[PDB]
């Protein structure tokens, strides 16, 4: 397909969410997408559902069932488990056929042609992420990445937001980036206190090395780190945490995203076309 995103959804919340995030994918363009799916995650329901999703909407898909190599440190925690899954493994998750991949996250809402993060320049960097807002000015004391040991490690680089990202799967097979992060996690990981944000603060760590490519803050929007007057520019929508607040989940997406009702309704109005 012209557009190939994956993502990791582990619960019945975070697959509402997914089928949410593939509709508004499939309403902002008219390129062929292909979705890609971490398959041990997921429920039979959805794994059953995905068909009739696919055929509505107008898009194909691929489940991928990766084994954890023995060698490399597992993580007990499940959430843990799935930021490895995000990150460690994307030279093998995929063909070698497919050149390109974006990484979005289960509970985004996108408002754009993805094809044109797919058509973005990445200077030769195997992948591109959006840089965390500053420009919620209230929320300063929760970027952690502003002081102590991130802002010494990063000596002025952004911090990345790991919701997001787009894959040059040919340039990351060139760059042999797939075995350098796994290697890098397996002994950074030895320390129970390292890598507290697994998927996104191993790229981070690693950016001095394996490029990134910042990407323009509107590709990624989040209420929690970005000011209200920038969401209309907002390419993506996440729906990250917000630790001042502890909203929860389903009331963020209702409460800051107006079509999200729309998409959900519509995906429940299919459901109970394929059940009668
Ligand atoms: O498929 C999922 C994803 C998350 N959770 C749980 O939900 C809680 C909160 O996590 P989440 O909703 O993922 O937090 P976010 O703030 O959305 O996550 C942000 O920060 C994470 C790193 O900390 C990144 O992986 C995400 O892409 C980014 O959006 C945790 O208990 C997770 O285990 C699930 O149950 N299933
Ligand atoms: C898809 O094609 C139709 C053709 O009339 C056009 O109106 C619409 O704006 C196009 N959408 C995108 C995202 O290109
Ligand atoms: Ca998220």
């Amino acid at each position: 397909a012209e557009i190939n995103i994956f993502s990791v959804a582990s619960g019945h919340l975070y697959e509402r969410m997914l089928n949410i995030m593939m509709a508004s994918v499939m309403h902002h363009t008219n390129h062929t997408v292909k979705f890609w799916f971490i398959e041990q995650f997921l429920s039979p329901s959805f794994k059953d559902f995905i068909p009739h999703m696919a055929a509505e909407y107008g898009f194909k898909y691929e489940m991928v069932t990766y084994k954890w190599p023995h060698w490399l440190r597992q993580q007990k925690e499940k959430q843990r488990e799935i930021w490895g899954y995000k990150i460690l493994f994307l030279d093998v998750l995929f063909p070698l056929s497919l050149d390109k991949v974006i990484f979005v996250d289960a509970d985004q809402i996108v408002r754009t042609d993805m094809y044109d993060l797919v058509e973005h320049p990445l200077d030769g960097a195997p992948y591109g992420f959006a840089p965390m807002c500053d420009s919620r000015v209230e929320m300063e004391g929760y970027r952690f990445w502003k002081t102590g040991y991130w802002a010494n490690y990063l000596k002025g680089k952004p911090y990345h937001i790991s919701a997001l990202y787009v894959v040059d799967l040919q340039r990351f097979r060139e760059l042999a980036a797939g075995d350098r992060l796994r290697q890098q996690y397996h002994a950074l990981s030895a320390d129970p206190n390292s890598l507290a944000n697994l998927d996104q603060d191993l790229p981070n760590h690693m950016q001095f090395t394996i490029p990134i490519a910042t990407l323009p803050q509107e590709w990624l929007w989040c209420e929690t780190w970005c000011s209200d007057e920038t969401l209309k520019d907002a390419r993506t929508i996440d729906l990250c945490n917000n630790p001042m607040t502890k909203e929860p989940k389903l009331d963020r997406a209702r409460r800051q995203v107006p079509e999200w009702t729309k998409y959900d309704e519509e995906i429940a109005e299919l459901a109970r076309r394929v059940r009668e």
